[PDB]
């Protein structure tokens, strides 16, 4: 039936659990590298280590050690990029160390760390250039393979630093950093790895950021700049000037993402409205400033604190192919495009299956659908050229019950099924054998293949012992490895399966069919080129080789209608409803309208609606064409104009030096006539006063209020600022109005008095007591009471220009006590000011003699004459009954006896009872 | 009868008018000296002068004469006091000059000044040595007769200058000046004539520095809400003075700082009429009440003045008038302030009916320093050069009046009242009061003379010219020991003047001896001879002697001293009398009790309190015993923590974080040496100091987080106990606003204004809303306003706010219309999914409904104007504007939107219509 050989291997170290990263290095070597990592639990994630090496396609492992003393290696090891050498670093209870080899893991020489460690990073090209993001955010960085080091910034942000492009930027020693500057910024710089001591430069002038610098791969640079009421989004092309990136006007952005800027383009993903749940995909041109819609709803988590995850995968095997899942109302759906994002369509449901009765879904009510890179508690591959295989359902939308894998081979034309719940998938030859294991949790052994492109399948007992399955790996041929733990003990075992006895003749050119690349529609120009690719004969057992020969037949098509899309502002009209599809200018632009910050001597470049796909091949020169060749720009009208005093302003006092500056945004080309009227008669005419940079001096002499009028007139536009100012300076002294003393629950009418009588604006601060924050009030008095007893401090503030007046008062509030009013003659308000010190004295000479009148004592009266201008008092009598006796004796020492008092030389008043 | 000489003399300069001063030089000279000069109306006063000098008694007048070019010197030439040296000041067109004699105006050489002119001053004993105050407000002095000058000062105050005492101050060269410093600050300055400057303490000033004569000196320092008032005797450190505690100030003014005291006039209250008269201690510090009320007139623009009048003759004997509701009495004293008496009427006359008043229900008044003069005359002043002779014009009834004008006199010092004439008349004394001259004030001619030798019992008329003249002037020889009369006038309007020298020595050709004259015992109105415990005895000639008085007058001989008693003691400060006067005793008021220490008492120093009981200054009465009451009492306690404040340095309105802030403490009443200051700065930073108020620096600090905070203070002693709260916001950032309102809005249609800020709920925030015309704008608190508009065309709209110390601001301008048809407008209900209230989308969306209805009625576009409105369900308003036919139009627009559909494509496959709305 088939042929195949099974080898395993068991790790000796019995002390083996948690975790372990496998990897193979170089081609012609057969050399395999393992390292045996222990997490911890509760927070930890403190680690042990071993290391394993092998030098014959994984046969025969031996334990590596280094020195008596063993270095427990974390769990990254770095390896070059493109060139043999690897990098193990080591850390401990704050100590670390490295160690370097350059001989496939043959000789490892310790070093030295003089600073902690988090993550590293290799240049593209250089072997021996790397660089090292320090714990406490530091960055060094090391051009001898991280023996000796130098530091660069200190205040480095996590995992937005980037090498220079090997291809572009001239310049391969460039470091872009995004580094914490001054109190609470952000700055983009860009050092050299040899001198970043007074080198760097900065290539955005204003420099803010919210963590968000980022550069991929290919030649764009994005930036990322947080402003007050909205924030902006910058670009490059080429490492050339910034560019404000132009999204839709009135589609208010929350957040966005770059998804891929591949080949000449970039595609990004921006949340309009705050769903927390959709996002628009969005792409730009050949700069990467015009940006148009795409796609309206996709799936959107936040999985990690910092990192964000969009429903989005690109096929690596056929450039070109996308797939996506958009959330409608409650319902999830699939879609897929091979026209690199013009025009989606549903997926083909398969119909049929080993146990597939055909009464199922149809195209018209339900399709099917497939779990892209969320795991509702799956993995989706791509290496070979048209090979798709996934989970998924099958209906109106995704739910999580369903799980079933399906697979394509003709890059999703015919979608067919193949298992029941979900299966780890492994692709071998270029797609030649697919290998699948049942993700479960039970132990199992055996093990699914098929060699004619998931047609038919074939089980076989890879081993004896059930085993639990944790991983599969290929190497960089037919050698599979599969690694777990057993049941019985709790030790890693590895299983290298080898399918090189089957089929062991070489493939020919002639083995293989031409299969032509099509759509859902039929169509062979697919991007404006027709691809066929080969595919394995069914009667043919030979292994595919060292290269895969695919994608040969390559032409070229004519360019249609299908080849272009709508540029900035422009969208489909009724959804293509009248012939096919045209791109109308929606309502919020029309061409007629410049760009934001037009200079004079530059040229914009205006659209008429469409575009060709960027990275399409067709035969051009004609077929609607359209390229306008607009390089135009207008002449500014005065816009932004700004007129306001040096400083903060806003605050006057009579004769002083009052600096007033005027400001404008829109050019300065043209002669401009500038009026100005300041509001107490002095009319003056200027000229080139933005240009001049001079401010102008004046003194007010009479106290009030002004307004200074500015108009800006051109033979553009004409604009005006007005600012309107006030000079109300002197503020002497204020006073705080209260009753002394009051019982509980009484209303209490403070007054604020202020030197000037009435003024026009003032406003008042009231501090009650224990709540902190103030009461405004625009009248003098206000009315409160007290809840508690005990002593309270009353304070108030006022302002009526630019200066501060503040008094404060106890004020004393009981509880056990008894009211008695209390009328005053008449003659008395002739000698009463309002000045409480007069009313304190009156107080205590009536308790006084009050307590020489009734023999009681003196501490247990108190007297308050109030501020009213007929003069008016209350005396309270406190208990701490035999509290009637007191009260007659008071009465009676108030009516049969008066109470005299000398205020001046012959001048007798006396006090009574009050109705 | 009588025997007397006259002679006249005419100036023979016929070019005289207007004005002229006459002054003698010196004693057993026999020099006078005139100057004629000539004013000019009309505000020019120019002036153009001559100059005459006599040496002998002035009957031969020669018409003094200076170069070819005739110098016009200007109404001021200056004498030398006490020392015959005489100075003339010149003035033209910016040109002056001066001419220096010391020859009793012999040789009179000029010198140039090398600045203006407005007034002079000499040393009161050095006789070379003179200051002059420039027209432009500055200070020159010179120590040689002016011929050479220096500066002093260049921003002096008018008529605030003083010399140094003669016998006080120990140095004769100091010059006590008050100067304007800073912009809006007023100086007190001494300085030397070497160099110009301050050796006693000084701060702001508003223009009242004064210096009497004698060893005082006063200071008055404005203020924030109550002014000060201090002073200083014997140039010692100034001390704030005592004025009763309630009774709050307004303005006040130094009548006599004589002998051993001061006299202080304080207007309490604000009536603009009445002053209340208080006496001090030794040291001028501790005022006590005399008088309640007094009269006070506003007569020039600086100058005020109080009914108050010093009898020269006998010290210790004063004159006023009091004001009562709308009566104006007068009243005497002798007791120097302590008790108050009214006058006592004649009730005889040449024609006097002795039906007249009597003392119980009216009495005598008399005008003292105020003319009254609806018509013309009427001017009355009391003058007293000779001892107990005091006559002046006044009323005789319940008050004083405009109408009556009579002229009494008293030869006994007030003690016996005589009427004498009838309407005014100027009065001059000759000879220590020997003879009495008086001539009738009046615009008629007249050639009469009024003489009196018997002490204005008997009078006696006299031709004294032919030709009948216009009464100018009366002078007398210096000294007033001579009898040459001086009457200076011009004749009928002659158009020149006309001096009769009048001489009384033929009929007093005998020298007095010195058994001449009888006693004559100086008594009260109750007969009593210890006047402040001193019997005096002056000397009265005999009616049956005639004689003149001599050189030298002898009076007063017989002075005796009296035991102390009752009437020789008064109240201290804080102290009133009893009941009411002339029926019950100083008792203690009720603001103050002798318990309390006095202002920053300092520990090692001793205050003198008092028991309310102190003798009359200058009271030379029996010590020893009687009621002396001399306390002796030394000590002082330690002082409460009173006054005690806390500030920012500045006006701090608000802070922002990371920022110095600088703190500052400082007490008031009383200093204390061991003192705790506890400070909380309300963000967890405590901290104890000592000594903050003593060492004057600052305390920094910078808040982290912005929010509001509370700064404590307590001040901790041995005696009180003080505390002090500053309460402080840090609320910085302010980063942009915006005024949302409506673009266009017809008249009388209620507009609803928002001020949209960077913070959604800013909890403090004021907003200054300027609607258009109006200046002055409107205060809220809400973020939103409701207006309306009453003019159309054009308006703009204005929004402030200020948080903290930082103001963001936004203009608008709208449209109001007037002709125009509303038309309302319902939008889908899908079109609300896709609608943030941003105003660009709302005027976008506004501006492509205008272009379809303008497409589908071919009607202007610029007539159309739709405005989406603010609300969360689309709504929209169609204003179509006329500038009849518009019943067409309005049809039109009515059927192209029922009838036809107006499409709008938002997005790829999404359309949303627009509809009537009810
Ligand atoms: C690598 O190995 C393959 C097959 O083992 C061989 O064809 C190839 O030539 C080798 N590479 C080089 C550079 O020789
Ligand atoms: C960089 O610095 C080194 C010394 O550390 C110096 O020799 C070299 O010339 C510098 N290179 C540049 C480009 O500044
Ligand atoms: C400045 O003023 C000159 C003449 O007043 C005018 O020609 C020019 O256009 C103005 N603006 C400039 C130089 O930018
Ligand atoms: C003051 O208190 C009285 C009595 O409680 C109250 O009627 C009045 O409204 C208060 N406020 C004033 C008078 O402004
Ligand atoms: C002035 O002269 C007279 C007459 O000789 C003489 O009695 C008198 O004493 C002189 N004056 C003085 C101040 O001596
Ligand atoms: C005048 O001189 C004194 C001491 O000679 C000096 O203190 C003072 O500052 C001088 N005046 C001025 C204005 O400097
Ligand atoms: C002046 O003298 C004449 C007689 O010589 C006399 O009739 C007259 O009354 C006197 N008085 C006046 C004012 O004429
Ligand atoms: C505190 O202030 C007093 C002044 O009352 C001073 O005598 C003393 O020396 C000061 N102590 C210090 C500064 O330590
Ligand atoms: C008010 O001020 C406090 C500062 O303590 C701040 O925390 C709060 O956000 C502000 N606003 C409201 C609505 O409390
Ligand atoms: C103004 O605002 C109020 C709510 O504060 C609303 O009820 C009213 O309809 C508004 N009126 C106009 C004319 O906008
Ligand atoms: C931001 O700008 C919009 C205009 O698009 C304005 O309506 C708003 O008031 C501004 N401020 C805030 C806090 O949104």
């Amino acid at each position: 039936q088939v042929s195949l050989i099974s080898t395993s291997f068991v790790l000796k170290g019995d002390a083996t659990h948690n975790q372990a990263m496998v990897h193979w290095t170089g081609e012609n070597s057969s050399v395999i590298l393992i390292l045996t990592k222990y997490y911890h639990a509760d927070m930890g994630k403190v680690l042990e280590s071993s290391l394993w090496r092998s030098s014959d396609f994984g046969t025969t492992y031996t334990k590596l050690t280094l020195q008596p003393g063993v270095t427990t290696v974390i769990d990254n090891f770095y390896i070059c990029p493109a060139k043999i050498i690897l990098v193990s670093s080591s850390l401990g209870d704050r100590e670390q160390s490295l160690f370097l080899s350059t001989d496939e893991g043959a000789t490892f020489q310790k070093y030295p760390v003089p600073f902690l460690v988090e993550t590293l990073l290799f240049h593209p090209k250089e072997e021996d250039k790397v660089l090292a993001y320090t714990k406490d955010s530091k960055l060094y960085v090391s051009s001898d393979l991280g023996k000796k080091w130098t530091l660069l910034q200190e205040r480095v942000t996590k995992d937005h630093v980037f090498w220079a492009v090997s291809g572009v930027d001239d310049d391969p020693n460039l470091v872009h950093v995004e580094a914490q500057d001054l109190s609470g910024g952000y700055r983009y710089y860009t050092c050299l790895i040899y001198n970043c001591s007074a080198q760097p430069h900065i290539a955005p002038f204003s420099g803010p950021i919210d963590r968000g610098s980022l550069t991929v791969q290919d030649e764009y640079i994005f930036l990322k700049a947080t402003s007050t009421n909205r924030t902006k989004y910058y670009v490059s092309y080429r490492r050339s000037d910034f560019v404000l990136m132009k999204l839709p006007k009135y589609a208010l952005p929350k957040d966005l993402q770059i998804i891929s800027t591949d080949e000449q383009q970039v595609f990004v993903a921006v949340q309009e409205w705050n769903q927390v749940d959709t996002y628009n995909l969005y792409q730009s041109d050949l700069r990467g400033v015009r940006y148009s819609l795409v796609l309206e709803n996709v799936r959107s988590s936040r999985q990690a604190e910092e990192n964000v995850v969009i429903d989005i995968l690109e096929v690596r095997g056929v450039k070109g192919v996308f797939l996506a899942n958009q959330k409608v109302d409650g319902k999830v759906t699939t879609v897929i495009t091979y026209n690199k994002g013009r025009d989606w369509d549903y997926l083909r449901p398969p119909s049929t299956d080993m146990n597939g009765k055909p009464t199922n879904c149809q195209p018209p009510d339900c399709y099917l659908h497939l779990h892209l890179r969320w795991a509702d508690n799956v993995h989706t591959k791509d290496t070979a050229p048209g090979l798709i295989m996934g989970a998924g359902n099958l209906g109106s939308q995704l739910v999580e019950y369903k799980e079933e894998m399906y697979i394509t081979s003709d890059c999703g034309h015919t979608w067919r099924q193949v298992f029941e719940e979900e299966h780890h998938v492994l692709y071998l030859d270029h797609g030649g054998v697919i290998a699948a294991i049942k993700d479960t949790s039970i132990p199992l052994k055996i093990l699914k293949f098929s060699v004619d492109e998931g047609h038919t399948w074939s089980t076989h007992n890879f081993t004896s012992t059930s085993v639990f399955v944790d991983g599969l790996l290929s190497e960089p041929t037919l050698v599979m490895t599969v690694f777990g733990h057993i049941s019985f003990r709790s030790d890693w075992e590895l299983v290298k399966v080898d399918f090189r006895p089957s089929f062991p003749r070489q493939c020919g050119e002639d083995d293989y069919s031409s299969w032509d690349l099509t759509d859902l529609q039929g169509d062979h120009c697919i991007m404006g080129q027709q691809r066929s690719y080969r595919k394995r004969k069914s009667t043919s057992w030979c292994v595919k080789g060292r290269s895969f020969t695919s994608a040969l037949t390559s032409r070229v098509c004519k360019c249609r209608d299908s080849d272009f899309l709508c540029d900035y502002g422009f969208e489909r009209s009724s959804s293509s409803e009248s012939t096919a599809n045209k791109c109308s200018a929606n309502f919020w632009f029309n061409p007629l309208s410049p760009p934001e910050d037009c200079v004079l001597g530059q040229t914009y470049t205006s659209s008429l609606g469409y575009r060709k796909v960027v990275s399409n091949v067709c035969e051009g020169g004609v077929d609607l064409q359209q390229s306008p060749v607009q390089l135009q720009c207008p002449l500014q009208a005065p816009r932004g104009l700004q007129v306001s005093i040096r400083g903060e302003a806003v605050a006057v006092r009579p004769r002083e030096d009052v600096l007033f500056v005027v400001r404008q945004e829109q050019g300065d080309v043209l002669t401009t006539k500038y009026q100005v009227d300041l509001g107490d008669g002095f009319k003056a005419m200027y000229v080139n006063l933005t240009l001049t940079g001079e401010p102008i001096r004046h003194h007010y002499e009479s106290p009030g209020i002004y307004r200074v009028s500015v108009r800006a007139e051109n033979m553009a536009g004409h604009d005006e600022a007005v600012l309107f100012v006030q000079v109300n300076s002197p503020l002497q002294a204020l006073y705080l109005e209260v009753v002394p003393v009051i019982g509980v629950n009484q209303e209490v009418n403070l007054t604020a008095v202020l030197l000037p009588l009435n003024p026009n604006l003032t406003v008042f601060y009231w501090w009650i007591g224990h709540s902190l924050q103030p009461l405004l009030s625009l009248d003098n008095s206000v009315t409160t009471k007290f809840t508690d007893a005990g002593d309270v401090r009353v304070t108030v503030q006022a302002a009526c220009g630019n200066s501060v007046l503040q008094d404060s008062r106890l004020v004393r509030v009981l509880d056990q006590f008894q009211v008695v009013p209390l009328r005053f003659s008449r003659e008395l308000d002739t000698f009463n000011p309002n000045t409480p010190e007069w009313r304190e004295d009156v107080g205590l000479v009536v308790t006084r003699l009050l307590s020489k009148e009734t023999s009681i004592p003196e501490e247990l009266l108190v007297t308050v004459v109030k501020p009213g201008l007929p003069t008016i008092a209350d005396l309270y009598v406190l208990l701490p009954l035999t509290s009637d006796k007191r009260l007659a004796a008071v009465q009676q020492a108030l009516n049969s006896h008066r109470i005299s008092f000398i205020l001046r030389g012959g001048l007798r008043i006396l006090v009574e009872l009050r109705d």
